[PDB]
Formats: C-alpha cells, sequence, structure tokens
C-alpha cells in the first residue's frame, strides 16, 4: 500500500503544516501537524476542557463506531517549545492521503496548554519520529508510520515541504518526478528516539564550504534551523545589522537586508536553503525588525533541522531495518 496527503502552511510564514488525516467511521477529519520530532498521535477532541478549545476541529470518539477507548491508558507530553497537552487513549481507524491503519492510538486531549488553544489552525499532532519515544502509559503506542510499514510497498516516508506553499508527505513510495539530481542517504542513530543524522558542514552565501561535522536531527515538527552557536554567528555575520537579542529571543535583522543563502552538507552533497526561506518577518507587527530563521541550538542540547531546512529538500526517512534519512534537491 501506499499513501499521498498534500501539507499546507498554517500562515504567511510556513510556521508549520497542516495535513488533513482521516479518524474514525464515519471519518472525522483533522488536520494534524506531522512531526518527525515526536512520536504520538493527539488530538483535539470532545474531551479537552472547553476554555481550552478556540477554533480547532475535534474529535468526537463516540460518534465513531470504530472507537474504542485503551483501558487504563494515558499520555502526557511536553515539547522543546515549552508547550503540553495530556489526556486518555482511544484506538481507531486512520487514514492518511488514503493509507488506512487498523487499532491506531488516537491519544484524546484532556487539557492542551495555551499556545495549542491559540493556535485555531491545528487541531493535533501526528508524531513520526521512532515508537521508543511514545508517551502513552503503561503501554507505549506505535507510531502511524510504524503501524503502517509492514503493509507498505516500501517502509519509507517521505516529506516535501514548500516554501509558502503546499507540498506533500508520501507513504511507501520515493516519487522520482519530485526531486532533481539523485538522493543522498546518510546515517541515522535512532539512540534518542529520533531521526538523528551528520551534517559534513556548511557555506554561508557565495562562501567556501567548511567541512565539520554537525549532529541534527530531522524535524518537521520545529519551524527554524537551530544549529550551534560558531556557525549561526558566521550567517548573521554576513548580514548588515543583525544582532542576537536576549529580549527578542534570537537573531533579529533588518527587515530591508537581503539575507544570503545557507548551504548544509549531506555526504558530499550539499542543499542549498535560499535567503528568503531565512525571513521570519517583523518581530512585531509593523516593526523594521524581522527575525531570522537560523537560530542557535545553544541551550536546546541539540541540532534541530527544522523546516526551514527541511523545505529546501526532498526528504526520506527510510526505516528499513536501519534506518536512513535522504536528501535531494527540487
Amino acid at each position: 500500500s501506499t499513501g499521498s496527503a498534500t501539507t499546507t502552511p498554517i500562515d504567511s510564514l510556513d510556521d508549520a503544516y497542516i495535513t488533513p488525516v482521516q479518524i474514525g467511521t464515519p471519518a472525522q477529519t483533522l488536520n494534524l501537524d506531522f512531526d518527525t520530532g515526536s512520536s504520538d498521535l493527539w488530538v483535539f477532541s470532545s474531551e479537552t476542557t472547553a476554555s481550552e478549545v478556540d477554533g480547532q476541529t475535534i474529535y468526537t470518539p463516540s460518534k465513531s463506531t470504530t472507537a474504542k477507548l485503551l483501558s487504563g491508558a494515558t499520555w502526557s507530553i511536553s515539547y522543546g517549545d515549552g508547550s503540553s497537552s495530556s489526556g486518555d487513549v482511544y484506538t481507531d481507524t486512520v487514514s492518511v492521503g488514503g493509507l488506512t491503519v487498523t487499532g491506531q492510538a488516537v491519544e484524546s486531549a484532556k487539557k492542551v496548554s495555551s499556545s495549542f488553544t491559540e493556535d485555531s489552525t491545528i487541531d493535533g499532532l501526528l508524531g513520526l519520529a521512532f515508537s521508543t519515544l511514545n508517551t502513552v502509559s503503561p503501554t507505549q503506542q506505535k507510531t502511524f508510520f510504524d503501524n503502517a510499514k509492514a503493509s507498505l510497498d516500501s517502509p519509507v516516508f517521505t516529506a516535501d515541504l514548500g516554501y509558502h506553499a503546499p507540498g506533500t508527505y508520501n507513504f511507501g513510495f520515493i516519487d522520482t518526478t519530485a526531486y532533481t539530481g539523485s538522493i543522498t542517504y546518510t546515517a541515522v542513530s535512532t539512540k534518542q528516539g529520533f531521526w538523528e543524522w551528520t551534517s559534513t558542514g556548511y557555506a554561508v552565501g557565495s562562501g567556501t564550504f567548511k567541512s565539520t561535522s554537525i549532529d541534527g536531527i530531522a524535524d518537521t515538527g520545529t519551524t527554524l534551523l537551530y544549529l550551534p552557536a560558531t556557525v549561526v554567528s558566521a550567517y548573521w555575520a554576513q548580514v548588515s545589522g543583525a544582532k542576537s537579542s536576549s529580549s527578542v529571543g534570537g537573531y533579529v535583522f533588518p527587515c530591508s537586508a537581503t539575507l544570503p543563502s545557507f548551504t548544509f552538507g549531506v555526504g558530499s552533497a550539499r542543499i542549498v536553503i535560499p535567503g528568503d526561506y531565512i525571513d521570519f518577518g517583523p518581530i512585531s507587527t509593523g516593526s523594521s525588525s524581522c527575525f531570522g530563521g537560523i537560530q542557535s541550538s545553544a541551550g536546546i542540547g541539540i541540532n534541530i533541522f527544522g523546516d526551514v531546512a527541511l523545505k529546501a529538500a526532498f526528504v526520506v526517512f527510510n526505516g528499513a531495518t536501519t534506518p536512513t534519512l535522504g536528501f535531494a534537491s527540487k
């Protein structure tokens, strides 16, 4: 089997991407944030504290003939951005782009943090990291991809995120029309539960490539590119007037600037992030100070190849017995 679904930016800045997901019978379609940095499929629901729901579409398990309470199971997650959610668990039929999993753990939120409430466009998350990170207790649950894997034509999914445009998540096949040149594959460590890999270096604009190992995670659920302070300083040093602002919470730059590209290495291959992808617009409405899309990972504890990086590539998440990651230009 295979699946193919379009993923759409939630706003004009590509702050996140939502993908429609069918849950239950009859189908209830929710727009979920596909997140290769976590491993829970959780949704706003009929059980979510009413004051914490603000415009989201909810899953109502009582209206699904295939929903079953997973007795005794609870979940609770905190994300790297400080947001969180928790609740109980149902199993139900879940389909993505034509690919159907029966008995998928659907984690129903009883509580969500304000960040989730305040974002009307995201109805929940669909985790695509390794199932070892799943938070369901006392019986850990498998991700959608893990459940689908054996049935897929090939045990892979691909992320093809657009810049200020829709893109595609495919399951079970590699669309050879969706990228240019060849796909370069690189080793993955699953030790921390993430799609963790090592970039071979970077360049700023038309500058020379610096060969240096940068361990980080491929994370579709993180907006920006978080890299070591040395790398980030080298980038912003090429933008007149750019500075790290403790009050804003990162590098800002004059909105009048033209940003240089940023290149990262995948083995001997190179992925070029155009300068425009690194512009996240005014820090507040009407400001002439703009927020940068490349930020320091210092104090995160890990480097994160988030959407800024991934949307410059066609990315293969290869879930074979020994997982790997593939990157192609597009």
